[PDB]
């Protein structure tokens, strides 16, 4: 079996080797990239996502999220407090402003002991989930706005078809904005190109021991667990890299930096945090390997976790059992 002890595979394709995206993905899962959970794709020097970023300020944050935390400083939940709207200008003087900007720090290294250390004492404004892209359209390599849909994925391989759309989303983050711990909607792909600025700190539990993070989140939120079979589902929960070592939970990290891509793997679960003012854009997808994981994702139906008018679908007909009771959670 390839990458045995499931690391962090980076890629580093050809521009020749950048026109199928599919075949890429498929290259890179014969690499045994997928056993990780997570693989970093850097694009070939010729290619470019757009000419320049130069008038991006312009952009609406419609709801920028406040991230409240609770808890210790290696576990804790955090909470989305809705802020009033502003512009990706306006964003970006408030995540450079002395109360929000990276702190000084020697290296990566140091930045995450203190972002580990200190995250829960501040609360960061997340642009998360704005629907739209950064790609030029004459991009045609890597796209993200110009993939195969999910929809004809299931079609091309189950024959059905279904309604539904798969669109990108953008982020806007700044210093120790944060993802919590969670896999993909129906434990689907996910890629995500960081468009400019600074990095992003990813990490990742390996596919095949997902299960291993999830009795530990179940022993760390007890109560949440006890309200919700699939509460991972609600992106709260955080668990620190001290306290995964500390539980034998396998896990690999690894800093995305601008420009470079990054695929999470059906059913890998990843969280991490922003080093400062950024923007990244990413979208879920779907290969033919993924179709048995989409079958046995788990569903969060106490009502929380609220998802997407093409996900319903997905759990229609691939989880035809479950739908009567998902569909009850969201709605
Ligand atoms: O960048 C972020 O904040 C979150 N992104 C992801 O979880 C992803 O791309 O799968
Ligand atoms: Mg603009
Ligand atoms: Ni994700
Ligand atoms: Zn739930």
């Amino acid at each position: 079996a390839q990458n045995p002890n499931c690391n962090i595979m980076i890629f580093h394709p050809t521009k020749e080797e950048f026109n199928d995206f599919d075949k890429y993905i498929a290259y890179m899962e014969s690499q045994g990239a997928h056993r990780a959970g997570l693989a970093k794709i850097i694009p070939p020097k010729e290619w470019k996502a757009r000419e320049t970023y130069d008038n991006i300020s312009e952009i609406l944050i419609a709801t920028p999220l406040q991230q409240v935390a609770s808890g210790r400083a290696g576990v804790f939940t955090q909470y989305h407090k809705k802020k009033k709207a502003m512009t990706v200008g306006e964003y970006r003087h408030l995540a450079n402003s002395k109360k929000y900007q990276t702190p000084p720090h020697q290296n990566f290294e140091d930045l995450e002991r203190k972002y580990w250390k200190n995250r829960i004492y501040n609360s960061p404004i997340y642009g998360a989930d704005i629907s739209g892209s950064l790609f030029d359209e004459n991009t045609k390599q890597w796209n993200l706005g110009h993939l195969g849909t999910i929809q004809d994925l299931l079609e091309k391989e189950c024959g059905v078809v279904i309604e539904g759309v798969n669109t990108p989303y953008l982020y806007f983050g700044m210093w120790k904005t944060t993802f919590a711990w969670h896999t993909e909607d129906m434990d689907l792909y996910s890629i995500n190109y960081l468009h400019l600025g600074e990095p992003k700190t990813w990490y990742v539990v390996p596919p095949e021991h997902g299960q291993r993070l999830e009795r530990l989140a179940r022993e760390l939120f007890p109560g949440s667990s006890r309200g919700c079979g699939a509460f991972l589902r609600h992106k709260v929960a955080l668990i620190s890299p001290t306290v995964l070592k500390e539980n034998g939970i396998p896990f690999n990290r690894i800093t995305q930096e601008a420009g470079e891509f990054m695929v999470t793997f059906p059913y890998g679960y990843h969280a991490g945090f922003n080093h400062g003012f950024n923007c990244a854009e990413a979208i879920n997808f779907a290969t033919p390997r993924w179709i048995d994981y989409g079958k046995m994702a788990s569903q969060c139906s106490c009502g929380e976790a609220r998802v997407t008018f093409s996900m319903d679908a997905f759990v229609r007909i691939l989880q035809p059992e479950r739908y009567d009771l998902w569909k009850r959670g969201q709605d």
